[PDB]
């Protein structure tokens, strides 16, 4: 395998983000997951 990707980047959006906390959330409130 090889290896790069640091950062976490929206399954949805497909924005990176700089922690995944702060990516989690966007999602909730962006994307609003929690139907
Ligand atoms: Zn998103």
């Amino acid at each position: 395998g090889s290896s790069g990707s640091s950062g976490y980047v929206c399954a949805l959006c497909l924005k990176k983000f700089v922690s995944s906390i702060r990516l989690r959330s966007h999602i909730r409130e962006v994307h609003g997951a929690a139907q």
